[PDB]
C-alpha cells in the first residue's frame, strides 16, 4: 500500500539533534477511563520531532519493511502541490490539523485508490465527511491525544493575561525594571469570575485545572455536567452564551465552530462582556470576528485577548492579532507538544497495525468507516 | 507625627488616568481564615495604583486630615537621599518589599524618633530586628497581603516554561509561524514530578493550584504538614532537598534566604537535578548561584529558569538572567499586582490607625513589639 504523509516543515535550523529531556512522563489513561494508544511497537523515542517532515511520525521503518511506501511532503496546498498529484494513487492520507491535508469533494474524487483518511491528532474539520463515505473511506482519529495539552494552554494564557505577564517579560528581556508599567496593567486571577463556552474533553480539563485558583466557575454548553461535577467544581450553568458573558471576567471559548457559531464574538456581543473582560480562543479562530476583537482591546473592552488559533491559517505576516494590545497568542501549537505528538504518532501506528492487519480500529477513534 | 513612606517611580508614561477594569472580586479571608484587612476607612478605589509615588498608598488625607505629617518618595539610598534626610526625625517609616527602605542597625541609630516600622507588603528582610527590639521599634507587616498572588506567579511561570510559551509567543509577534521551531522545546506538565522547597502560605497555595494538573507533588520543609493536607493533595515528603531534586522535573523556591540557603542552588547541587529540569524561584535571587543557572541552561542540565527576583536587586541592564537561553524572567513585581496593592494599602491603614489611636494591631501583623513577639 501506499501512505501519503503530510507534515509540517522543520524546524528552520534543521531537523533537532538534541532534546531538553530524555523521556516522558508516564501516563495510563485519560480523564473518564480511555487508555492511551497501543500499538505493538514503535520505531521512536517518546520526545522526538515526530510531527515536521524528518519526523514521519516514526512511521517509515514500519511501512517499508512491511513492503508499503511513505511519502512524506509539507507541500500541500493547491492543484499543483505535491500531496495532489501523490493523492491519486494513495491509499492511506495521513495529516495534522496544525498542517492540515484537505480532503475536499474534488480531491476525494480524484483519490481514486484512498481507503483510510488519518488525522493524527483530533477532529475532521479538514474532510468532507458524505464524500468520504460514499466512496468507503474510513476516517478515524487519535481521540483525547491532545486535549489535556489545550486544556493548559488555556490556563497558562488565563494567568498571563491578567498578570500582564508578557509586557512583564518584555521589561526585563530589553534591560528594564519598570515595577509600576509592568503592574498598571497586571492583577490577580483569585475570586474573578472564569467561563467557559463549551465543557468537553478540553472544557472540562480547563475548569478542574482552574478550581483551586479559586476562581467563581461559570460554564455554558447543550449538555450539562452530571450534578455531582457540577457540586464538586461549584458551577454555575448558563442556558446560552449571551446570558454568561455579562457576569465573566474571563471567558474561553472550547466550542466547536459552524455557522451558527462563526463570528459569535462580534462588535455586538462584546457589548455584553464586563470592562476589561479577557477572552481566550484555542477552539477555532473563526469563532471571532477579527477586527471586532482588535477594536475591543484598543478601546479596553477587553484587557486582554490570548490564543493559538487564528483565521485565516497560517496567519499572515500582517495579521492584526499579531500586534494588537494585550494579545497573547501564539502560533497554532497547543496541541503539538512533544508529548502530544508522541501519543498521537502512537495512536497512528496503531490504527495503521488494525487496518493493515485486518483487526478493528478502535471504536473511539472512528469518525466514520 | 511623621510619616516617612517610600514607594517606587510612576510609570514612564505617567501615573495612569484609566484602568483596565473598574473594581476588583471580592474576597472574605485568607486560606485558613485570616481576614482580610479592617481599616476603619480607606480614600482609595480598590484596583488604583497605590504603590508608585503618585499613589501615596491612599494616605495622605488621613495622615494630613489628623494632623500628621506625610513625605513619600523613590529616592530612598544615599546620604543626600530624600529617605535618609527625613529619616532623622521620622516617627514612621513604610516601604514595601519591591522597592524596600532598608532599615540596617545605623540608620535605625540615626532615626532619633522611629517608633513603627511598617512593610506595606510581607516580611521584614529589609529591616533589622535586634536593633529594633533594642530600640523598642514596633515592626509590622500586611500578612498574607499577596500569598496569593506569588503562587499564581509561579504556575503561570511553571506553565510558560515547559510549554515554550514565551518564543512561541514571540514567533506569532514578529511575523512568523514556524510551528516545529515552537514545540521542538514544548512539552506538556501533566503528570511531571514537581517538588517545593518550602510549603508556608505561598508553597502551599502552589501545590493546590497544581494539583488538577494531574502533576506528582512533592515537598521538603523543616516540618511535615499535616497529615490531611498529604492525603488531598497525594504529596511525597522528602526530609531533605538533596532527597527531594532527583526526582523532580520542576522545583519552586519558596523558602526564605538565610546563610544556610545562600546559593543552595549551584554547580554542584544542580548535579543531582534530573537533566532538563525546570526551576522557578520567586523567593530570593541568591538562592541560586547568577552564572551556575545560566551555565545550566547553556549545557541542558536545566531545560528553563523563571523567576521575579534577582540578585542584586534592581536588576543591573546587563545581568544574563535577562537573556539566558529559555528564560522566564519578570522584574520584581509578583506580590505588587493591583489587587494585593489594594489588599496591603488596606492593611498599612488599618495599622497606623491602631497605632495611633492606641489600639492593638493584630497579632498576626506584629513581627516586634518590645520583643520579638509575633
Amino acid at each position: 500500500a501506499k501512505v501519503l504523509c503530510v507534515l509540517y516543515d522543520d524546524p528552520v535550523d534543521g531537523y533537532p539533534k538534541t532534546y531538553a529531556r530524555d523521556d516522558l512522563p508516564k501516563i495510563d489513561h485519560y480523564p473518564g477511563g480511555q487508555t492511551l494508544p497501543t500499538p505493538k511497537a514503535i520505531d521512536f523515542t517518546p520526545g522526538q520531532l515526530l510531527g515536521s517532515v524528518s519526523g514521519e511520525l516514526g512511521l517509515r521503518k514500519y511501512l517499508e519493511s512491511n513492503g508499503h511506501t511513505l511519502v512524506v511532503t509539507s507541500d500541500k496546498d493547491g492543484p499543483d502541490s505535491v500531496f495532489e498529484r501523490e493523492l491519486v494513487d494513495a491509499d492511506v492520507v495521513i495529516s495534522q490539523p496544525f498542517w492540515p491535508a484537505y480532503l475536499t469533494p474534488e480531491r476525494i474524487a480524484k483519490a481514486k485508490n484512498l481507503k483510510l483518511a488519518l488525522t493524527a491528532g483530533i477532529g475532521s474539520d479538514h474532510v468532507d465527511l458524505q464524500s468520504a463515505i460514499d466512496r468507503n473511506v474510513t476516517v478515524a482519529e487519535v481521540t483525547y491525544c491532545n486535549s489535556i495539552s489545550v486544556a493548559e494552554h488555556v490556563v497558562m494564557m488565563i494567568l498571563s493575561l491578567v498578570r500582564n505577564y508578557l509586557p512583564s517579560h518584555e521589561w526585563a528581556r530589553k534591560g528594564g525594571w519598570n515595577i509600576a508599567d509592568c503592574v498598571s496593567h497586571a492583577y490577580d486571577l483569585e475570586a474573578m469570575h472564569v467561563g467557559t463556552v463549551a465543557a468537553g474533553r478540553i472544557g472540562l480539563a480547563v475548569l478542574r485545572r482552574l478550581a483551586p485558583f479559586d476562581v467563581h466557575l461559570h460554564y455554558t454548553d447543550r449538555h450539562r455536567l452530571p450534578e455531582s461535577v457540577e457540586k464538586e467544581l461549584n458551577l454555575t450553568w448558563h442556558a446560552t452564551r449571551e446570558d454568561m458573558y455579562p457576569v465573566c471576567d474571563v471567558v474561553t471559548l472550547n466550542i466547536p465552530l459552524h455557522p451558527p457559531t462563526e463570528h459569535m464574538i462580534n462588535d455586538e456581543t462584546l457589548k455584553l462582556f464586563k470592562r476589561g473582560a479577557y477572552i481566550v480562543n484555542t477552539a477555532r479562530g473563526k469563532l471571532c470576528d477579527r477586527d471586532a476583537v482588535a477594536r475591543a482591546l484598543e478601546s479596553g473592552r477587553l484587557a486582554g485577548y490570548a490564543g493559538d488559533v487564528w483565521f485565516p491559517q497560517p496567519a499572515p505576516k500582517d495579521h492584526p492579532w499579531r500586534t494588537m494590545p494585550y494579545n497573547g497568542m501564539t502560533p497554532h501549537i497547543s496541541g503539538t507538544t512533544l508529548t502530544a505528538q508522541a501519543r498521537y504518532a502512537a495512536g497512528t501506528r496503531e490504527i495503521l497495525e488494525c487496518f493493515f492487519e485486518g483487526r478493528p480500529i478502535r471504536d473511539e477513534y472512528l469518525i466514520v468507516q
